[PDB]
This record gives C-alpha cells, structure tokens and sequence, in this order.
C-alpha cells in the first residue's frame, strides 16, 4: 500500500520559496519514525531541498531529466517509481505538491501533521474530503521550548 506523509499549516500550505518560519523537531522525529526502512518517493524539488539521501531508506526521485546523483534512484514516471519500490509492505510518498497530487488518488493511508500556523505559501497539500477517510490515530501537542507552534499528528485510512 501507498501512503503519503506531510506537514501542513492552515490552508494546506506545505511549502514556500524560503525556509518555513517554524521549528518542529518533534515533527521531524515523527517523520523519521514513520519512514524508516521503507522506500520513499519524492519529487526533484523536494530532493534538492533535502540535500542528501535520507539514511536507512530507499530514496526514489522522480525527474523528467537524467539523474545527477548515483546514491539514489531516479525514475521518469509514476509507474516507474512504484515499480522501483519492489514488493514492500508500505511505500512512503514524501512530497512535494506535484507529487502528492499524483499519488493521493492511489493512497490508502495519510500521515499528516497539522500545524497551527498561518503562512503565505505557494504549494498546498491536495484537498481531501475527510468523510472519505477514517482518523485512526490523532494526538495533539502544544508548542514548547523546542517546538515553536502547536501541532497535531493524525493518521487517516481510506474508507
Ligand atoms: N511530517 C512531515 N514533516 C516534514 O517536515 C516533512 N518534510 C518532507 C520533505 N522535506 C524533508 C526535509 C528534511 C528532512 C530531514 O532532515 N529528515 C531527517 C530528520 C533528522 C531529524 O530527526 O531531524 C530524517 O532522517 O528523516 C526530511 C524531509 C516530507 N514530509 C514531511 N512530513
Ligand atoms: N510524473 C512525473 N514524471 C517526472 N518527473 C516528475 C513527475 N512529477 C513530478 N516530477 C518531478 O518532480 C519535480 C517536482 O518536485 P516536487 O513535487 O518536489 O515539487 P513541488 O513541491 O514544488 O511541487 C518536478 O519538477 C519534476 O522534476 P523535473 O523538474 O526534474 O522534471
């Protein structure tokens, strides 16, 4: 099964030109916990912003162009990406906007982090109808000395 994982502010904003104005180490501990030892699919843009291959994960990058990094796998379409994952119990899709949009319709589960922040952004997570998903897990956290804003982790299963 395919799952999507993303952090979103109000308005489904997931990214902007510059770094986001927040610091959420807890969210990043969650992301890692949920993606480790699984293959992750991402768009060329997300990859550049990450910078290096995520450790302990099979990295598959989607690009219309030839790959410029032999440490990861480059594919040219959605179908190839899926096949590059092989026979695994769960494929994690990490972004960005374009990529989430293409995989949404094919995903069975969403691992979302709702951040209580209002920011200007230019990339949104795709609109989803809640009634189509069952919240199987949900846990709110207040901001703290380490996390600049409050947030809530939620796991959704496609009904
Ligand atoms: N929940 C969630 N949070 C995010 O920040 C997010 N980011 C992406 C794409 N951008 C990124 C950027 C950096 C790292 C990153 O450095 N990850 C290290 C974290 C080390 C730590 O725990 O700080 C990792 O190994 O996963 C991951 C994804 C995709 N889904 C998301 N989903
Ligand atoms: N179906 C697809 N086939 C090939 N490349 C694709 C793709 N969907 C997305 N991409 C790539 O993934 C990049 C988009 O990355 P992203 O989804 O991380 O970015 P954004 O968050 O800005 O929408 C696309 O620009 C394209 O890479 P190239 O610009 O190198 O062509």
């Amino acid at each position: 099964m395919i799952s999507l994982i993303a952090a979103l502010a109000v308005d489904r904003v997931i990214g902007m030109e510059n770094a986001m104005p927040w610091n959420l180490p807890a969210d990043l501990a969650w992301f890692k916990r949920n993606t480790l030892d699984k293959p992750v699919i991402m768009g060329r843009h997300t990859w550049e912003s990450i910078g290096r291959p995520l450790p302990g994960r099979k990295n598959i990058i989607l690009s219309s162009q030839p790959g410029t990094d032999d440490r990861v796998t480059w594919v040219k379409s959605v179908d190839e990406a899926i096949a590059a994952c092989g026979d695994v119990p769960e494929i994690m899709v990490i972004g960005g906007g374009r990529v989430y949009e293409q995989f949404l319709p094919k995903a069975q589960k969403l691992y979302l982090t709702h951040i209580d922040a209002e920011v200007e952004g230019d990339t949104h997570f795709p609109d989803y109808e809640p009634d189509d998903w069952e919240s199987v897990f949900s846990e709110f956290h207040d901001a703290d000395a380490q996390n600049s804003h409050s947030y809530c982790f939620e796991i959704l299963e496609r009904r």
